């Protein structure tokens, strides 16, 4: 369990930084609305990683729910041939995708589900399939994040610089991609050192999340409500 933890109750993060009066005080007020926590590993890949184990773990059991996600995941080989990935490039990806929700279909386990994603190998290639799919999703359709995110960005060279590669680190645009190209609905809380109220985004604003994720410290750990 060296990629996705075993579940420990939320105050077991207090030990993270001790004696620290403002990780304290949020961190005791988050224990009023979240029972348990699951840490994950530091390595750049950890948005991905968590988003990807907390949804499907989320389906579990949910037979209609389960049958709309696998009919949205085999369009996704199309969004990636329309922003110019070729087939026999992303091919070992997507396989390694379909394969873990065939798992949550026919397995029906919280311990086989963790097992892949503490797999290095597994877990990497379902890490790297939802980079590719991030930038597909963010390529085509480019007016749109300039529109609404920044009017002066790259989308081409961000694409290639700062999704598609392993262990690059996430910011408010790829959460945005990645929630709307899968309809993953997310609220991720908020936990810095500054003297402020512990708050949330929502991903996107209307929805009933299925995902809960603590930031803190440029790092996505899970939580469950
Ligand atoms: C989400 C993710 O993996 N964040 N990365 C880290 O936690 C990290 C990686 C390199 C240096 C420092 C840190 Cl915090």
């Amino acid at each position: 369990f060296n990629l996705i933890s075993e579940k420990c109750d939320i105050l077991s993060i207090l030990r993270d930084h001790p004696e620290n009066r403002i990780y304290r005080r949020k961190i005791e007020e988050l224990s009023k609305r979240f029972t348990a926590i699951r840490k994950t590993k530091g390595d750049r890949n950890c948005f991905y990683r968590a988003l990807g184990y907390s949804y499907l773990e989320s389906l579990l059991g949910k037979s209609r729910e389960i049958f709309k996600f696998k009919e949205r995941v085999l369009q996704t080989p199309n969004d990636l041939l329309a922003a110019g990935f070729e087939e026999h490039k992303f091919r070992n990806f997507f396989n390694a995708f379909y394969s873990v929700v065939e798992l949550v279909e026919k397995d029906g386990s919280v311990s086989s589900l963790l097992k892949v994603f503490n797999d290095q190998s597994a877990s990497d290639h379902i890490v790297q399939f939802l980079r590719l799919l991030t930038s597909a999703f963010i390529r085509n359709r480019a007016d749109f994040f300039r529109h609404f995110i920044d009017e002066e960005m790259d989308i081409k060279d961000f694409c290639t610089h700062e999704v598609e590669p392993m262990a690059t680190e996430c910011d408010h645009i790829q959460i945005t991609a990645l929630s709307q190209a899968l309809s993953i609905a997310l609220q991720v809380e908020y936990v810095d050192e500054m003297d402020t109220a512990l708050n949330h985004h929502v991903f996107p604003e209307a929805a009933t999340p299925s995902v809960y994720l603590l930031y803190k410290t440029s790092h996505y750990n899970i939580l469950y409500a």
